[PDB]
DNA sequence: GGTCTAAACGTCGTA
DNA sequence: CAAATGCTCCTATACGACGTTTAGAC
DNA sequence: TAGGAGCATTT
């Protein structure tokens, strides 16, 4: 059975909290307002959603161009809020969550059926995700956006949180560089990486502290990068062996481990072994069918 | 000087 | 009835993931 | 992915 913190970490990576405000003649305010919580991933990972569904006893699963689990009814969203109240997010999405949570309450209490409550909801939405559209700005001018929590000083709550987060945002890849100064003509590097927009760096340094390795690379986005071979060998691999990666990325992880094994035994320093590794790499990640 | 590891630096396409 | 929400389709860019060059240990 | 918008159906 999946851990709640794994769920929170994974949602921390890939999930979305949303508020839809659509023009509607039938409403007294002229507008329809509704809250949503959703996770999308890839058809190949429908099983992950089922585990979440199995955990919560709630959520609607769909599969088409992608795989999604959604929470749209008040009871289900109530379940979601109860969960994150018990097992809180630690990325910036917590702030979105908090905006979402305020709106939900406004909606739960039917205060959204007033001009006042509707306007307040828009103040919440303005700071939520992408904020208010041009159309909504046009329809509701002089809207002042609700204050948004800057999330800071947050501790890693649990190793399984890390497993879920890495299952969302992490990457295990093999870097091959053409380089004449090597006998094989190529440098081979095993790389572990986590990518995130420039906003949770306090958190990122904390992941470095928690795993006790890696460096920060800044490009709009920040990367946590582990390249040290026996940091990978003596820190990362035991960690994810105990704290399991979920989804197809688990398989990519396994292949990555295998190549790390080959590298440790210096097989990357031979032509045949280099061909082997190239062959494995070609079957990893995006090249996986 | 040769070989190598680590990582700083560069950057494209679809999920 | 209109309020809630079931259900489906649309858009495009934060992402993952792939490549090269440099500092420097041995 | 991430976030989005809106018609159809149920309550």
């Amino acid at each position: 059975n999946i851990s709640p913190w794994t769920i929170t970490g994974f949602a921390d990576a890939d999930s979305s909290f949303m508020l839809t405000v659509s023009k509607d003649s039938k409403r007294n305010t002229g507008w329809s307002v509704r809250p949503r919580f959703r996770i999308g991933l890839h058809n190949k990972d429908v099983t992950i959603l089922k585990s979440i569904r199995e955990y919560l006893g709630a959520g609607i699963i769909t599969s088409d161009i992608d795989a999604r689990i959604r929470f749209e009814s008040l009871k289900e969203l109530e379940v979601v809020i109860n969960h994150f109240d018990k097992y809180p997010l630690i990325t910036q999405k917590r702030a979105d969550y908090l905006l979402f949570k305020k709106a939900f309450y406004l909606i739960k209490n039917k205060e959204h059926l007033t001009e006042e409550g509707l306007n307040q909801i828009l103040t919440l939405k303005a700071s939520l995700n992408l904020g208010l559209s041009e159309e909504l700005k046009e329809a509701f001018p002089n809207t002042i956006p609700a204050e948004r929590l800057l999330v800071t000083g947050q501790e890693i709550p649990d190793s399984n949180w890390v497993a879920g987060f890495t299952a969302g945002e992490g990457s295990f890849y093999i870097r091959i560089a053409k380089n004449s100064t090597l006998k094989t003509g190529y440098q081979v590097q095993s790389v572990f990486q986590i990518t995130q927009d420039t906003r949770d760096i306090e958190l990122m340094k904390n992941l470095i502290s928690y795993l006790n390795c890696g460096n920060i690379r800044i490009r709009t986005c920040v990367d946590l990068v582990v390249t040290n071979l026996n940091d990978i060998k003596e820190k990362i691999i035991p960690f994810f062996n105990k704290n399991h990666i979920i989804g197809v990325k688990l398989q990519d992880y396994r292949d990555w481990c295998k190549v790390v094994t080959l590298i440790d035994n210096k097989e990357h320093l031979t032509s045949e072994g280099l061909e082997k590794i190239q062959k494995i790499k070609e079957g990893m990640n995006r090249g996986r069918s």
